[PDB]
């Protein structure tokens, strides 16, 4: 009568290019569907002549070196790749980019995390891991995550990109590496000041200019969470908290520096998304939309309900906890 | 490492291409992924805007309405389109075929004996069947396999022809009818003399020419299980059989003619198959070899080993009943 998992009927592909779209209620193979789907629909495996097998097998390769962390796995590494896929929808980015860089955008998204071990920077830098020795505390993560996208490249098997003569691959790869990097959240203040510098008199034909939007657009998607439907967005909340405090609990265990932030004694939901919609989404979003006005009503309007939410939550556990005293 | 079965491996994805690809092997799901790659590795994906996801679809309604038999059934359909498939590598078709003309001969491959109940045209007619009735005795089979086709590709989700221009859709529509028709064994000797006539001087640009060879061609490929390694070979012919033996069983038992081919009491495997390759498939493809020399080597030879591999077992059967029969 009707057909598998796996391939996604119309109702879906309509769905998967809006940022509504509903995250959880889909599994690891159908999710592998839908980002299958995406290189077609974007018109990538026409124009850089990927091998639609290869695609697969790659796909596959990609979600075998994601971890079963609360957070930082392959449901989330889907997320962002979805988010991509809306705004290049949402915001017409194929008027603004070439293939090539929509083909950077949507690798990117989705290689952004692997292997991800589930404690961050710092932890690997305080506690001198293997991957902090390895890259003399630099980025470590992000450079792990790319030094790992490009091995699964490597192998024949998954290579998608060995139709490229290798002055593509070489701006490719450069891209990406640009890109996986500038996801670390040190980095963030930087990278917000030197957008918001070139904003003031933007080109979509300087190079550097279009290098900084880029980031910017995977910075978005890496954090696009909160900018969800409450319903979608509020458990990736739980699970980021539960893989912050299994870090302080071993940070604490072991004698090593415990971030307030991430302090199971000090956090509280709601002042952790306060700060965080307000001051480091917001204005992040806001940037985006002088480029593409569209955003607002999409991406902002809900970040404004969600802070809304938020701080009306906050006076709900201020007054309960008040009352538990005196 | 493990990769899932329905991922192709690049040997498997090689062996495709080859006529020695042996058919056994597989599920109903890697025989689908096969197919599915045959139509992008031609470029009728690309070419004919093929939503991916569509092809998928109508691949698994296709093996939906293949039924149970010993022989016409799903795996037969598969062995065919991919002798096609092989033939358009072997003998560089796409030199001489438009990508229109390559789509009707892999489409009407895997449709040309939809629905199939296991018994052939002559018991439908003197069995005065319900298919005999609607189709007037005129190639009852054939003419249903079609109309299933069409009802497949009917419905809106299954419509691999959906961006095609209606002028499209009749040309391919009317090749996919001329060639499904073709397939009906009835018709092999009106056929044969129609060729060999053009023969005598072929002309690649003439329209009844080149309708003619696509008919031997898809008349080649569904019989051409005869043309691969004998461990692949034999059981087709086993299978075929018992598909003759439950027909002739049921024609005595009602009353009705008996086909001396068919009779369990008068056929021996040997002596069956080395008439078939004698006076059917060997004249058949030596016309051919005259159009594409290359098919001797590859088709032919394999033939000859056939006819006096079959010989020997003739002799050692015949051996048998000398001892039997009383
Ligand atoms: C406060 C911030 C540095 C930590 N931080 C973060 O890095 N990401 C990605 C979040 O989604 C987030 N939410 C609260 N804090 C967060
Ligand atoms: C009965 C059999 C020896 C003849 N025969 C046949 O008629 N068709 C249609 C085949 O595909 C086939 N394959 C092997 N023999 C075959
Ligand atoms: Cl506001
Ligand atoms: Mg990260
Ligand atoms: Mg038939
Ligand atoms: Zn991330
Ligand atoms: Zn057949």
């Amino acid at each position: 009568p009707t057909y598998p998992k796996y391939l996604l009927s119309p109702e879906t592909i309509e769905a998967l290019r809006k940022p509504t779209f509903d995250v959880w209620l889909w599994e690891p193979n159908e999710m592998l569907s839908c980002l299958e789907h995406m290189y077609h629909d974007l018109g990538l495996v026409r124009d850089f002549s990927i091998n639609p097998v290869t695609l697969r097998r790659w796909l596959f390769c990609v979600h075998d070196n994601y971890r079963n962390n609360p957070f930082h796995n392959f449901r989330h590494c889907f997320c962002v790749a979805q988010m991509m896929y809306s705004m290049v929808w949402l915001c017409s980015l194929q008027e603004k980019f070439s293939q090539t860089d929509i083909l950077i955008l949507m690798t990117a998204a989705i290689c952004h995390d692997l292997d991800h071990p589930g404690y961050n920077n710092t932890y690997q830098i305080n506690a001198r891991t293997e991957l902090a020795v390895r890259y003399n505390d630099i980025s470590p993560l992000e450079n792990h995550h790319c030094a790992v996208a490009f091995q699964i490249l490597a192998e024949p098997e998954c290579n998608i990109f060995s139709n490229i003569p290798p002055d593509g691959f070489k701006q490719i790869r450069q891209g990406m590496i640009t890109l996986i990097l500038a996801t670390d959240m040190a980095r963030h203040a930087e990278i917000m000041d030197s957008f918001k510098e070139k904003m003031e008199n933007f080109d979509y034909s300087n190079e550097e200019h279009m290098t900084l939007l880029k980031m910017i657009l995977i910075k978005c998607c890496d954090i696009s969470n909160a900018v969800r439907p409450m319903e979608v967005a509020e458990p990736w909340v739980d699970c980021l908290l539960e893989e912050y405090f299994m870090q302080s609990d071993r940070e604490k265990s072991e004698g090593l520096p415990v971030a307030p932030f991430m302090d199971r004694d000090k956090v509280t939901k709601a002042t952790a998304q306060i700060g965080f919609i307000k001051f480091v989404l917001i204005p992040m979003f806001e940037t985006v939309t002088k480029l593409f006005p569209m955003v607002e009503e999409i991406m902002l309007q809900p970040l404004w309900e969600s802070r809304d939410r938020y701080e009306e939550l906050k006076r709900i556990d201020d007054a309960m906890k008040e009352l538990q005293k005196k």
